[PDB]
Order: C-alpha cells, then sequence, then structure tokens
C-alpha cells in the first residue's frame, strides 16, 4: 500500500442550503437556479408579485425556513401574506446567504424608453 494519504483539515466556505429541500449552495444564485430547474419556482417572480419590499424579501425566505411549504402553495397564497410576520424578519439559519442577497438589484426602474411599445406586433 505504497498510497498513504490521510487528512481530515477543515476549509472556511460558505454554503446556503435550499427552502424547499436541505440542499446545500456555495453561493445563493446556485440555489435559487436550482429551485427553478426541479422546484421550477422563481424567487424573482416573488419579490416582483408580493412586492417584497427590503425586508418583505427577507421573511420570505425565512417563510419557508420555519414553514417548509411546497411549491405548489408558494403559487396558491394571498394577503395577508403567511410571511407577513416580524418574527420571520430573523434568520431561521446561521450566516444565511440568500438574506445577503441584493434584492434592490431586481428593482429595475422603468424609465428608459427600452423597447417602449407593447402590442407592437
Ligand atoms: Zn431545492
Amino acid at each position: 500500500g505504497s498510497s498513504g494519504s490521510s487528512g481530515e483539515p477543515a476549509h472556511g466556505r460558505q454554503h446556503t442550503p435550499c427552502l424547499f429541500c436541505d440542499r446545500l449552495f456555495a453561493s445563493a444564485e446556485e440555489t435559487f437556479s436550482h429551485c427553478k430547474l426541479e422546484h421550477q419556482f422563481n424567487i424573482d417572480s416573488m419579490v416582483h408579485k408580493h412586492g417584497l419590499e427590503f425586508y418583505g424579501y427577507i421573511k420570505l425566505i425565512n417563510f419557508i425556513r420555519l414553514k417548509n411549504p411546497t411549491v405548489e402553495y408558494m403559487n396558491s397564497i394571498y394577503n395577508p401574506v403567511p410571511w407577513e410576520k416580524d418574527e420571520y424578519l430573523k434568520p431561521v439559519l446561521e450566516d444565511d446567504l440568500l438574506l445577503q442577497f441584493d434584492v434592490e438589484d431586481l428593482y429595475e426602474p422603468v424609465s428608459t424608453p427600452f423597447s417602449s411599445g407593447p402590442s407592437s406586433g
């Protein structure tokens, strides 16, 4: 047995679990995309749908972490939302990447005339 390699070192890394499942992902983007492929669920749609504000978005995340509902439900929701609680604001998990994700980026100023003219065809 010439080959002799034994090591149990640790590398400081960050990982964020999934909302629906318990899958870890190096970064947030990874998860979101994963859900859009498997759970066929988009997080961006929510922010725009329930106009989740800076804090709102946070509640939406933790909400799934605590409640742990199903995609089907995610689509079938109404006001008051099941995440309209402060308690949710708190990070259900530790060093939650998703929570860090800049939701603002999602907000796009519809000022530029970019392809301005719906139903042009
Ligand atoms: Zn998942």
